């Protein structure tokens, strides 16, 4: 069937959009070719649409079905919760989209009675009603990028608050904690990035002969089909479940998951939808499941051997062991073809990787880099012109969600991170007087709220107190960061020692934890280096729940 039927009605925005990078004071400091930095709007709403809508092919073969069983098997021995409405409530973003039936964000927080008692009709009549399809709103979401040698604003399809909160009372537990026990190893969610990495060197080690390759399954999302989410429903039931969350998951499946029809902002009736939502609880869950499933049985179909699987949603990349130039190209073609069969085909071809560092998948690649004693020391990395161009925006207008907090806390040990990100936004924050004050930051999807303050401790616990020396990067990294300033118009390495070097004094000079930050995060600027000792905090911080799933448009936040 089609991913999608249109009805004709646009999918409209809910407010005045901008699309160019305003021409800031601070943000001219960061990036000086600000035209190349743009945000998607609804007005290419229409190109995304031409391109997530086609004809869905599928046909299902012996190796899915046994990998089907073999995965139901361990889903076997999951035992699921279900959550309280006091809970769910709990869970939810103070800043999530409101409900159209009387109340938002912070009544559900809150537990307001209006909201309570409307969450709980949603809930009786989702364990009433096993049929009728559930309403969702279409819009076009905006994000930054920087101009290539553009891209048309992506789709989100979600539900009302009062469906999501009810969503995660039936299924939190479940998709935080089956992935994990169905795909073990795989399942990359559970991973910090440090913890990634080592996975993944160490699996390419294990092989005599390493080979592997990233694969991008084009719109993976319109590429989930009707039976997929059903084979899903199918993996969630092999769990222990109360009574009303086994309900609550098979009516939200079909009345929900499977598809529905489609409200713009206006009210209108856009269309239907056959495929994947993106904004549902399940989504990455789903995703990952799912894409894990095809490529398992994809592998088995192809001959290719000794597979390690490392799956993030519709996020994929294999390694194994290699069978030769000519015998590795023929197998992983025939890997593709069983993914198309799997309904699941190629947006960018696949090609064969016998170069670790040249393998991106999660849109970051591995890498290495040395600390004070000179010895190696591998970390995750990517290319940082949409986190650079996102920084400019942030930093010119205020966003809901701080990418640069963010980036900063994944990719601490990378060059462009401290050299630029760190610089950029200690100098900033400094001048404002805001070093104290909490922002919000998304890791993995879930939402959390973090005190810049506080970084330095963050950095050790999860990269190691490496993340405050490394130095000599590799010249292939080094190439990709420059050639990245000169296309972004972003200053050199001297201006930005310089402006370190002046932050790193300013934040000494505050003491406490202010010159925490100094000492360690601008290290790297000075000659006469600080002996850098671990940092207490980092010892008595807790950042398990940080790394354990996926929750990329589950509308979830981590109190
Ligand atoms: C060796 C030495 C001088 N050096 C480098 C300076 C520039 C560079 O590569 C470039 C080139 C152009 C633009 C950006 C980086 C790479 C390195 C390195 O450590 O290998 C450093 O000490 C770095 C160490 C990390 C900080 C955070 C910035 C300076
Ligand atoms: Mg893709």
């Amino acid at each position: 069937s089609m991913s999608y039927t249109w009805t004709g009605a646009l999918i409209t925005p809910c407010a005045a959009e901008e699309s160019k990078l305003p021409i800031n004071p601070l943000s001219n400091s960061l990036l000086r070719h600000h035209n190349m930095v743009y945000a998607t709007t609804s007005r290419s709403a229409s190109l995304r649409q031409k391109k997530v809508t086609f004809d869905r092919l599928q046909v299902l073969d012996d190796h899915y079905r046994d990998v089907l069983k073999e995965m139901k098997a361990k889903a076997s021995t999951v035992k699921a919760k279900l959550l309280s409405i006091e809970e769910a409530c709990k869970l939810t973003p103070p800043h999530s989209a409101k409900s159209k039936f009387g109340y938002g964000a912070k009544d559900v927080r809150n537990l307001s009675s209006r909201a309570v008692n409307h969450i709980r009709s949603v809930w009786e009549d989702l364990l009433e009603d096993t049929e009728t399809p559930i309403d969702t709103t279409i819009m076009a979401k905006s994000e930054v990028f920087c101009v290539q040698p553009r891209k048309p604003a992506r789709l989100i399809v979600f539900p009302d608050l009062g469906v999501r909160v009810c969503e995660k009372m039936a299924l939190y537990d479940v998709v935080s904690t089956l992935p994990q026990a169905v795909m073990g190893s795989s399942y990359g969610f559970q991973y910090s990035p440090k913890q990634r990495v080592e996975f993944l060197v160490n699996t390419w080690k294990s092989k005599k002969c390493p080979m592997g390759f990233s694969y991008d399954t084009r719109c993976f999302d319109s590429t989930v089909t009707e039976s997929d989410i059903r084979v899903e429903e199918s993996i969630y039931q092999c769990c222990d479940l109360a009574p009303e969350a086994r309900q609550a998951i098979r009516s939200l499946t079909e009345r929900l998951y499977i598809g529905g029809p489609l409200t713009n902002s206006k009210g209108q009736n856009c269309g239907y939808r056959r495929c994947r939502a993106s904004g549902v609880l399940t989504t990455s869950c789903g995703n990952t499941l799912t894409c894990y499933l095809k490529a398992t049985a994809a592998c088995r179909a192809a001959k290719l051997q000794d597979c390690t699987m490392l799956v993030n949603g519709d996020d994929l990349v294999v390694i194994c062991e290699s069978a030769g130039t000519q015998e590795d190209a023929a197998a992983l073609r025939a890997f593709t073809e069983a993914m198309t069969r799997y309904s699941a085909p190629p947006g960018d071809p696949p090609q064969p990787e016998y170069d670790l560092e040249l393998i991106t998948s999660c849109s970051s690649n591995v890498s290495v880099a040395h600390d004070a004693s000179g010895k190696r020391v591998y970390y995750l990395t990517r290319d940082p012109t949409t986190p650079l161009a996102r920084a400019a925006w942030e930093t010119a207008r205020h966003t809901p969600i701080n990418s640069w907090l963010g980036n900063i806390i994944m990719y601490a040990p990378t060059l462009w991170a401290r050299m630029i990100l760190m610089t950029h936004f200690f100098s900033i924050l400094l001048a404002q007087e805001q070093l104290e004050k909490a922002l919000d930051c998304q890791i993995y999807g879930a939402c959390y709220s973090i005190e810049p303050l506080d970084l330095p401790q963050i950095i050790e616990r999860l990269h190691g107190l490496s993340a405050f020396t490394l130095h000599s990067y590799s010249p292939g990294e080094i190439n990709r960061v420059a050639s990245c300033l000169r296309k972004l118009g972003v200053p050199p390495l001297r201006t930005w020692r310089h402006r370190a070097r002046s932050v790193r004094a300013k934040l000494l000079s505050q003491g406490g934890r202010a010159a925490t930050c100094g000492r360690y995060l601008f290290n790297w600027a000075v000659r006469t280096k600080l002996k850098l000792t671990p940092i207490p905090a980092a010892s008595q911080l807790d950042l398990s729940g940080w790394f354990v799933a996926g929750y990329s448009g589950g509308d979830i936040y981590h109190s």
